[PDB]
């Protein structure tokens, strides 16, 4: 994202706040899990940076199976921790993974910004969205643009894995925000915010690749270094 390094980023991030509220009223033990995810052993991934090494070898073990027992789960997390495997097992670390973050990867000030831009009309949803995301430190952005990546790249192709973008968030969503799971006696209240945090992961999905990518209208209004 170099085009937009040419912009000293404190006034790209002030121009950007300012035009969430001007437009949309949005105002802002072991060695794996549990660790700030920044103090984890990084690998250069090309294209998106260093990303986490566990990421990177989760992700590249379910490149092959992308068509595709808690007991045994968790024997395989405590393995990892300690530092090949069934797809499905993997799959379900990745979910663990963001769930034992100390911190969200979509941090909590952002929560009811991203539901908010949930609730613009389709357009300007995707608009104040992808906005979000560049409000995001640089390296969760990178972070994010990779795993995003990695999400997109399974929901293109749902025709096989049955797994569309919906389907994928509604199941990572809770995981990425650190939030409860959809149960029978939700209130309405409870549920609609549900969806609507399912419905940000799932437009994160869809647009992964523009995460973080901050629009000429915004760097427009700025003059660069």
């Amino acid at each position: 994202l170099y085009f937009q390094g040419m912009w000293d980023q404190r006034l790209v991030r002030l121009a950007l706040l300012q035009h969430l509220r001007a437009f949309y009223g949005i105002k802002v033990g072991g060695k794996i899990f549990g660790v700030p995810f920044n103090a984890l052993p990084h690998s250069a991934v090309p294209e998106y940076g260093h990303i986490p090494s566990f990421l990177v070898d989760a992700c590249t073990s379910l490149e092959d199976h992308i068509h595709t027992s808690v007991i045994r789960l968790k024997a395989l997390k405590n393995k990892v921790d300690h530092g090949s495997a069934p797809p499905c097992d993997i799959a379900g670390l990745l979910k663990q993974f963001f769930r034992e973050l100390p911190e969200p990867i979509l941090p909590a000030d952002l929560h009811e910004a991203l539901l908010k831009a949930q609730q613009l009309g389709t357009e300007e949803k995707n608009k104040a969205t992808l906005l979000l995301s560049c409000l995001l430190a640089d390296h969760t952005v990178h972070v994010l643009r990779y795993f995003f990546n990695f999400l997109r790249n399974v929901s293109l192709r749902s025709s096989e894995n049955k797994m569309d973008s919906s389907n994928l968030a509604v199941i990572f969503a809770p995981n990425l925000l650190q939030t409860s799971e959809g149960h029978e006696k939700m209130s309405s209240n409870t549920e609609k915010k549900l969806r609507l945090q399912a419905a940000v992961v799932q437009t994160l999905i869809d647009y992964a690749s523009d995460i973080g990518r901050v629009p000429d209208f915004i760097l427009e209004k700025i003059p660069a270094m």
